[PDB]
Parts: C-alpha cells; structure tokens; sequence
C-alpha cells in the first residue's frame, strides 16, 4: 500500500465529507475530524491513509470536463 | 525528471492536441502522431514525457468541479 | 510525506529492530511487534511508516 | 513504464558500463556517452529509461552487507 499526503490533503478540500466516507469506505467520524483539523493526517493508520490516497487518485483521474 | 507512460495515455485520452501542444510545449506534430499512433510513447524521449507527464499530473490536480 | 509498505518490507527483512529503531527513532518496541507479527505494517500511524519507508529509501541509495 | 532519471544517476555512479550494459539490454555505447557525459539523460528513450531505472531499482534493493 502507498500513501501521499498531499493527495489525501486534496481530497479532503475536494470532495464533500459524505462523499469521501461513502466513496473510501472510512468512517464519518474520523473524516469529520480531519475537515475539522481535529485530528492529524499524519496519525491516521497507514490503512486509512492508503484507502484516502487511492479515492484521491481515482477522483483526480476523472475527465477532464469534471475538472474546473 | 520523472515520467509515467501511464499519465501520458490519459492525457492523449483526455485532452486533444492542440490543448496538449498548448499547455506542454510539445510540438502538435508530435502530440498528433502520439495520437495517431504512427509514434510510440515508448520512443519518445525522457524530455519529452517528463513535459507530458507534468502537463497530466497538472490537469488531475485541478480543483473539481 | 509519503509511505510504501513494501519498503517498510524491505527494511524488515534486511535490518535488525536495533538498528531500525536507532537509525529512524521508531520506538524499538513498535519495530519488534513488526519483526514478530503482532501487529500489522498497516496499523502503524502514517508518520511512522514514513520514518521507516524512508529509512529503507535511503539504506537502498547506500553506494555500492 | 516509469522513469527517475536520479535512478538513473545512481545507477551509472554504482556499477560499471559493462554490466548495465549487460544487465540491462542498453548498448555499451549508448552508456558509455552517458558516463562521459556525451548525452545527456533526457535524450534517452523513456523504453531505455525504464530499463535502466528498472535495474538501479533491483540493484538498491540488494541487501545491506552489499552495500
């Protein structure tokens, strides 16, 4: 498993906290906290932060006419 | 300078030849024949994928809508 | 930061617990859950595994 | 296919031309201009390219005595 913060710190600004739950299969409280900046990025298990990287990678791939 | 092959398929999948030539830099004779597929990605130089590369990395990390 | 657990892998294989813990200052404790397999690679937080991803980076680029 | 061109620097630093040359499929040639900077890097083809990060990949993880 691979995790990058930085995509996980994209997602939380690029998505709703419904979807990111939703789509990564993490839970609502734990992403409620990071929107919050109640908890860190960088204390989550490498686990989260793998399923956070990878729903990153996926959004960022979708079509360019979704993006802007 | 890093490149990925696979980057480079989704921006030829994604964006034409004129925005790719546009945004990169890459001459549009290249972009058209990577497009048309008379060249390979394979035998393009580190250069130049690098430029594509980057160009993709660019659009994904654009803020969605 | 950035984590690849198959680097931590890596370093698992190829470098001692005491070596591990003095060269990233993961606690030694941690290191030897990973060695006897108590506890998963994937439930150490983010920045431990980029500490250890990193040591393994950087005794990979060792000359020679 | 990916390409680090600064594993590629290592790589020519770490081992001779000779056995890149052989581990790798590239011509002597070819990496003999690398080593003397007769070409640089980036003119490479990124198949070549990832033949030779392929191998300065392989050759990092080999264990520690080896280093």
């Amino acid at each position: 498993m691979k995790v990058d913060t930085k995509q996980i710190e994209w997602l939380l600004k690029n998505a709703s906290g419904y979807q990111i739950s939703k789509m990564s299969g993490v839970a609502q409280p734990t992403i409620s906290a990071l929107i919050n900046k109640k908890r860190s990025i960088e204390n989550l298990t490498i686990e989260t932060g793998h399923k956070l990287t990878e729903l990153a990678n996926q959004m960022q791939k979708t079509p360019l006419e979704h993006h802007h």
